[PDB]
């Protein structure tokens, strides 16, 4: 509704204009229908959702990123075929700066942070944020994230079936226990659910509107929180998955192939209660 988006937006700009910055009403907003609505709201709010300050701007790239980046070349690679990230409207010239700045920020971040390791993917969180709020901001809020939410997939000893994969059965099995089982004898692990989880779903939602809001849903939240996305999107395909030829190879090729039009916000709100009645 729009008297609704009305009084939503009216709310934000009273919470960032509070003292002190009414930051709960943020995060209810960035949970809530729509979340916050817009990237010119995003630009100031979720800074505010990662508790990271206007600060001193990343003590500049040193001279010859690229030159002394081991990575250039992955990223590089990586960043070329990732075109279909950008609104299909954008300018090519447009588009080629933005890249030249996706890969800045990567190699930014990686010569500050060297206990992090690049993975395949990790651009794909980059370049929303720098398609959301600017490449300054999105240096310092994804750098938060990379030493946070992120650091299980850049520790390269730590083991992502252990650790991060190890939620997603229990999870299922509590509020499930035959589709649990069913998976169980598929053999089925939880690698499919990998890839959504290093990308924040980019490649599981169609619509670059609705990836941006879920990373409302996902910023306003625990670190654990995309795990039981993935969870409820699992179970949410119930049928299809208890209709299914019980292997590995099936099982896997029917929940790695996504629908279309997934009903995200009911699936937001269901996440939330999961996340409630089986917490980390
Ligand atoms: F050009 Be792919 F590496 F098909």
């Amino acid at each position: 509704f729009n008297a609704k988006r009305k009084k939503k937006v009216a709310e934000i700009h009273q919470a960032l204009n509070s003292d002190p910055t009414d930051v709960a009403a943020l995060r209810r907003m960035a949970i809530s229908e729509g979340g916050l609505l817009t990237d010119e709201i995003r630009r100031k709010v979720w800074p505010k959702l990662l508790n990271v300050n206007a600060n001193d701007p990343p003590p500049i790239s040193g001279k010859n990123l690229r030159q002394m980046s081991k990575d250039y070349q992955q990223v590089l690679l990586d960043v070329r075929r990732s075109l279909r990230r950008f609104p299909p409207g954008m300018p090519e010239e447009q588009r080629e700066g933005l890249q030249e700045e996706l890969i800045d920020i990567i190699l930014l971040i990686l010569e500050r942070n060297p206990q992090l390791h690049y993975y395949q993917g990790y651009h794909d969180i980059v370049v929303t944020f720098l398609l959301v709020v600017g490449e300054r901001l999105a240096t310092s809020l994804v750098e938060k994230l990379s030493t946070h939410h992120l650091r299980d997939f850049m520790d390269p000893t730590m083991d992502n079936t252990k650790h991060i994969l190890n939620y997603l059965m229990p999870i299922i099995d509590q509020v499930n226990p035959e589709l649990h089982d069913f998976m169980q004898s598929a053999e089925v692990g939880t690698i499919f659910a990998l890839s959504w989880l290093i990308t924040w779903f980019g490649h599981v939602l169609s619509d670059f509107r609705h990836v941006v809001r879920l990373y409302d849903f996902f910023l306003a939240c625990h670190p654990l929180m995309p795990i039981y996305f993935a969870a409820v999107i699992v179970l949410y395909r119930e049928q299809e998955v208890l209709d299914c030829d019980c292997d590995m190879a099936s099982v896997h090729h029917l929940l790695s192939q996504i629908p279309q039009d997934l009903p995200y916000e009911t699936l937001i709100s269901r996440a939330g209660d999961l996340f409630v009645q089986f917490p980390p």
